């Protein structure tokens, strides 16, 4: 019982691209841009969709680089996310009704303001490490379980 999902971060040497999203699940928090797969669409094709709807950027080279699953405790469907990178786009990140975008030193990044997982597995991306990982949550603010680890492939 689970659901396709999308993730990318734009992450250039010295900075990290987040949108600060305004409306739905996650509103308040800076993420990656994301979300559901569509029937007939494979998961790289959701990815570069997703990037273009949200932040206005047009993306050459997606790298994947990790699998995550979320369980939020009493939802009978898990999430299962499929984690992209960049560092080749074009145009410039468009502000909207769902979200504001910002630029971020790679030793400023708003953990505090972020989902808690991130704390864990964003260290890995940083160092081009590939991962796979499980959280277990309750609510949005508490990780009750998690696994993660390095794998070789995705
Ligand atoms: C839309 C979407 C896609 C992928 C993940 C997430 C959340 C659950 C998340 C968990 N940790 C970082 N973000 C959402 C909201």
């Amino acid at each position: 019982a689970s659901r396709l999902y999308t993730l990318v971060l734009v992450l250039q040497p010295q900075r990290v691209l987040l949108g600060m999203k305004k409306r739905g699940f996650g509103a308040g928090r800076w993420n990656g841009f994301g979300g559901k797969v569509q029937e007939g669409e494979t998961i790289e094709d959701g990815a570069r969709r997703e990037l273009q709807e949200e932040s206005g950027l047009t993306v050459d080279a997606l790298h994947k680089v990790g699998q995550i699953v979320f369980e939020f405790v009493g939802e009978p469907e898990l999430m299962d996310v499929h984690v992209f990178c960049t560092d080749s786009i074009q145009g410039t990140p468009v502000e909207s009704d769902e979200m504001r975008p910002c630029w971020f030193q790679l030793d400023q990044i708003p953990f505090k303001d972020m989902w808690p997982d991130d704390s864990y597995w964003f260290p890995l991306l940083l160092q081009k490490k590939k991962f796979h990982g499980y959280f277990k949550f309750q609510g949005q603010d508490t990780i009750l379980d998690y696994t993660l680890r390095e794998v070789d492939t995705v």
